[PDB]
Parts: structure tokens; C-alpha cells; sequence
């Protein structure tokens, strides 16, 4: 599958609702980006490379790969609307970005990751 391929240690699939509160969990005070996607998501296929480039630059971010298709009803609980769309969480400051971005647009990925470093 597409967002499989050259995925490094510290992206992660989401399967299961349990799973994402423990993975949130057991970050403890690490930025953690949550990757909202869909399997036949063309924009989502097309920034994967620029997404998984830019984990492996930032080796202590944690980043969330959740399927919209295979959780619907998680994506649906946490207000997610349209894909690509971002979720960032930070320790006690629970969500601190909520957001989409085109490809052409990644930068403002960037400057979102650079606001909470």
C-alpha cells in the first residue's frame, strides 16, 4: 500500500480507537502529528514522500497514520471533514493544530511543526 512505502520507525498505523489514545498516551511530552488519510485520496498520495521526508528529519515526532476509510467512525468523532487533514497534540496542551494543507502548500505543515518544534 502506498502509505507503506518508505514509512520510517516513528510513523505508525492507526487501527483501533484504544490504540490512538495509547499511542497519544505514551508520548508523554512529544509533538505528535496525527496524518488523517484516505485509501483513494490522490492529494494524500501525492505529499506522502514530502511527509515521510520530513519524519525522518524529525526523528522525535511521532506521526499517526490514521485511514479515514478503515476508521471511519474515529475520523468522524474527532470532527475530521476532508483529507489530507492534520491533528497536532502536544503533552498537557492536548490539541495545539488542527488543519489541512494542499501539496503545493506543505510548507505550512512545516510552519506548523516549527511553532511547537
Amino acid at each position: 500500500k502506498w502509505w507503506e512505502r518508505k514509512a520510517g520507525p516513528n510513523m505508525i498505523d492507526i487501527t483501533s480507537a484504544e490504540q490512538f489514545l495509547n499511542a497519544l498516551k505514551d508520548a508523554g511530552d512529544r509533538l505528535v502529528i496525527v496524518d488523517f488519510y484516505g485509501t483513494w485520496c490522490g492529494s494524500c498520495r501525492a505529499m506522502f514522500p514530502k511527509l515521510c521526508k520530513t519524519a525522518k528529519e524529525h526523528p522525535n515526532i511521532l506521526f499517526l497514520k490514521v485511514n479515514f476509510d478503515e476508521n471511519k467512525s474515529l475520523c468522524k468523532s474527532l470532527n475530521v471533514k476532508v483529507l489530507p487533514y492534520f491533528h497536532f497534540y502536544r503533552g498537557a496542551d492536548g490539541q495545539v493544530e488542527s488543519f489541512s494543507c494542499s501539496l503545493a502548500k506543505f510548507q505550512k505543515l512545516r510552519e506548523a511543526i516549527e511553532r511547537h518544534n
